[PDB]
């Protein structure tokens, strides 16, 4: 009498619904990936020749792409109930829009149960949104019963929006409630389904007590027992066994991101509910696997929609936005001014009490500002077409954990080779700069004073060695980009944050007419 | 034979909607002046007592207090219509928010011809914008014909916002060509009722054939035969004779401004359509003219609803904006920052020949800026209660023409008793001033660089002593306030701007959140 669960599972697919390239970009070539249509057909496929199948997804549906910022989640919506996905645990994404963005429409139309154990309301508002959250579902799988508890990053409060109302727990402890809950209930059969990364994962499946599988995400953690199937690597095998404190493996998996993957697990469990085996690898959709023609076919519908989203008006410049590389690669440019400003405007999140805001400074190099807006070209006239060409990768701007002298070096860095025409130059907002170019390489910052955090009013102060800075980024330099090492980024300090794109036009759109000028947030001694 | 008309007019009554003060702020109670039921009193006394009266406004109805910020005009619309004015003259203002704005709702609902002779419409705004707008109107006085030539300054696409499809045509020359028309069709009584200021209202009288009165605004001037009643000066006799190249004496005449006066002057014609006598003085709106009952009930009525509008949460800020004495009189204040910011913003207009907007700097003295907004308060929401304590009298933001010189020796008044707590400091945008408060009163000044507009990318450069520059300033500084009397301006180099509060209030509004910094627009040298 033993009971075997397959259980398929996403996380961070982060609004890749279209196929993508292997890099889960736009997919340009040949050869491509994920998109829902394909995970859409091996749904199918594996529901029709298994037996018991679950089907969860891991948060982070929301943001990554303009399909986001059009259909502000009736995409996720719209394809997660075609799929039949059987629970989803909310992600920090997920509050991008805040609580109203997440009640509509997610959780209005979503059919299946939608899952966080540690939030706790505290207003009105929040109040309403946690109605529609479970805690946990049981779930029916054939003749047995599955227990599916929920849970979501602590951070989400300093990486997205959920408002001052909602409050965010520790996630093993509310967890154990909710197990032992199950546990009374007749559940022997227990999921923990969430998103707060690799190390929390492991940490739940080790103290939470009546937890059988953990299926996490956040990380973007990869997972694969024996060689990979494509170029991302493994940090460990697929699933990972997790000795838990009563001396049982918990299996933990996670699938990477951006639906390139589909999560794909067997468990069997003895008739107490004990994990016997647990096997299985991430199925990579490539082109093996058939996009399925009925999703494809409302894809390549939903992609004329999209036309509108691109070839609308944003927002006007009234003056030239000089992102010609003699400009962000040689001295301040206003284009940059904006990014930077348009960057920290995205992440005002509700202040805890000691500080305006989490984080005051941005940075982004001269080399990721990719051309110029012309103020002559078309009335000054904004859309995603020109902002494209300004910021053409598709990457994010990240929260990056910095000590001060860190901070220093990188400003070095941003110099040292400074007159050479490469993409070191970094325009800032928060910051004020002041270089010595005559200076030998490393020795060319003269001072530097950023923007408080820890006041009432913010003002200029010079940077602190010892003290640990919050610092806004390209993911191009958070991963080492153009030489600046010192700025990487791991999962102890570092958090993909959103859309480059999508925070500029959000800022050109607020604005209405911009007008950055070159103000001397970096001086040259000369 | 004979023909007596008694004509009625009011100009620049910005948003004076109830009874005001002496200096058309705010009423106590004590001893008030103007209002529209007041006017409605007297309009009904001289209608009753006068055979041939018509009603006319010179412009300037939009714009000036908490009245227009609400209800966009449809105060106009209601009040002018049944006051049953005859015809109005588009002003500057009527322009302050766009075509739109003027469309709806003061053109399509007023019950009486708008014109303008001097306006062209270009491609889309043409069709029906042509219709409503009219060059001039007969009207039929009596048993007798008088037409009425409208005019708007050329100034209107740099003091406010009617948008790129307009054209501003010269005044004389296109009054000429209606003129001759009117004649041609037998019409020989014309008025010529506009808003372009006195000099040019005595130009119109001195050049342009046929037309018989001048009525006229936009300079607030103020004319009176005999001791005036109130605190105006009399610029000079009301009518003012203005000799007509043809040997004409042709009587021009204003009204002051706010409401304050009904203009009141009676015209002699003999049959032949000339001007015998012109006779008369604006009639001052005091407590012995009754408040007519059904309009001030209507007022009550309406102002009940902007008692509600006015506590509603516009934006929020999420920093302490520093409006304390300690900080606005001394040294660098945030809250000062962002008004001169919205200022700034609110003066964007379209850019003619070689720069990227007309003004790009505002000043405001720490003495305006009246309280601080306390982000701890009531979860930093802003409304226009909290605006009123910051600036509470009413004012404006001027744009004064002024040498470099002479901007310099305002920035010398602004610390010439720095330290003594006195309200002279300007808190600034678009202007990076150093101060040496060690060097003699007089000298404290280091240097001045401002915001360029001849140029493509706003750059600071230094202050010419030579240069005419534009600048942003509150109304109380263009009177000379707090000292300035090289602040002070006139109808050659001074323009009238939009109600404070709205201008923050937009801004606010726009911005959604507002997080102002000290970042050293002004410095104070060891
Ligand atoms: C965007 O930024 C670039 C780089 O800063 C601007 O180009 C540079 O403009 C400056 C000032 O116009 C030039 O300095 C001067 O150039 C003129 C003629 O080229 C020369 O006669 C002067 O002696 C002085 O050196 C600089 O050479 C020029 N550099 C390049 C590579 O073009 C550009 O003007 C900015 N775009 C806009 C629209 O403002
Ligand atoms: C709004 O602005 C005012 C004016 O600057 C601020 O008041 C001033 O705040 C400073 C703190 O930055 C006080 O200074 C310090 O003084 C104490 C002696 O009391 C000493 O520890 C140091 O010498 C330090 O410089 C200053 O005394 C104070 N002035 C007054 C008149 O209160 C005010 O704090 C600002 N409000 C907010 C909410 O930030
Ligand atoms: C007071 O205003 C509340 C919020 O309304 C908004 O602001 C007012 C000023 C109006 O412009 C309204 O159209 C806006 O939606 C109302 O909920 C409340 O009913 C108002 N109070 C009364 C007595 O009507
Ligand atoms: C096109 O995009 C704009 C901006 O988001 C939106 O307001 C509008 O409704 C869209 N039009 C259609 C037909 O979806
Ligand atoms: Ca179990
Ligand atoms: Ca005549
Ligand atoms: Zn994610
Ligand atoms: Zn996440
Ligand atoms: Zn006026
Ligand atoms: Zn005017």
């Amino acid at each position: 009498g033993s009971f075997k669960l397959t259980i398929l599972h996403t996380n961070d697919v982060h609004a890749r619904l279209e196929q993508t390239s292997r890099d889960s970009g736009k997919c340009s070539g040949e050869d491509c990936y994920g998109g829902v249509a394909r995970r859409a057909t091996k749904i199918r496929q594996i529901r029709a020749s298994h037996r018991n199948v679950l089907l969860l997804d891991a948060g982070d549906q929301y943001q990554g792409t303009i399909w986001f910022n059009y259909f502000k989640g009736r995409e996720v919506v719209h394809f997660m109930n075609s799929l039949r996905y059987d629970a989803m645990a909310l992600g920090n994404h997920e509050f991008d829009n805040g609580l109203n963005g997440l009640l509509d429409p997610l959780l209005k139309n979503v059919k299946f149960p939608i899952l966080s154990a540690n939030i706790r309301p505290k207003g009105p508002i929040a109040s309403k949104i946690s109605g529609y959250i479970l805690p946990y579902k049981i779930i029916n799988v054939g003749s047995e019963k599955v227990g599916i508890i929920g849970y979501t990053t602590k951070e989400t409060p300093v990486l997205s929006n959920p408002g001052p109302y909602l409050e965010f727990r520790d996630e093993v402890e509310e967890l154990q409630k909710h197990a032992d809950k199950l546990t009374t209930l007749g559940v022997n059969k227990i999921i923990a389904l969430g998103h707060s990364g690799f190390m929390e994962d492991c940490r739940i499946a080790q103290k939470v007590k009546g937890v059988d599988v953990v299926v996490g995400g956040h990380t973007n953690t990869f997972l694969y027992t024996g060689s990979p199937p494509s170029n991302e690597v493994a940090a460990g095998n697929y699933p990972f066994m997790q000795l838990s404190d009563d001396g049982r493996q918990v299996p933990v998996v996670q699938a990477y991101a951006f639906g390139k993957y589909l999560g794909y697990l067997n468990v069997i469990f003895d008739d107490k509910g004990k994990v016997i085996k647990a096997s299985g690898n991430p199925i990579l959709l490539n082109k093996s696997i058939q996009e399925d023609p009925a999703v494809k076919a409302e894809i390549s519908r939903m992609k004329v929609q999209l036309q509108n989203y691109s070839s609308q008006e944003i927002g006007r410049t009234i003056v030239y936005l000089n992102g010609t590389t003699h400009a962000c690669r040689f001295h301040e440019c206003n284009l940059g001014n904006l990014i930077c400003d348009a960057v920290v405007y995205n992440n005002l999140r509700h202040p805890d009490d000691n500080e305006w805001n989490h984080v005051s400074m941005c940075i982004v190099n001269g080399g990721g500002i990719r051309s110029p807006i012309d103020e002559q070209a078309n009335n000054g006239i904004i859309t995603l077409e020109e902002l494209t060409a300004v910021l053409p990768f598709g990457g994010t701007f990240d929260l990056l954990q910095i000590k001060g002298s860190t901070l220093r070096q990188a400003f070095e860095h941003s110099v040292h080779r400074h007159g050479q025409g490469t993409g070191e130059l970094l325009q800032v907002s928060g910051i004020k700069v002041v270089y010595d170019l005559s200076q030998k390489p490393g020795k060319r910052v003269v001072s530097l004073n950023v923007l408080c955090t820890e006041c009432r009013v913010p003002t200029y102060v010079p940077l602190e060695m010892e003290k640990t800075y919050k610092v806004l980024l390209p993911s191009f330099l958070a991963a080492g980009g153009d030489g600046y090492y010192m700025l990487k980024g791991d999962s102890s300090n570092h958090s993909s944050g959103d859309l480059d794109i999508s925070i500029v036009g959000n800022y050109i759109k607020r604005m209405g007419k911009v007008f950055p000028a070159m103000e001397g947030r970096m001086v040259f001694s000369a």
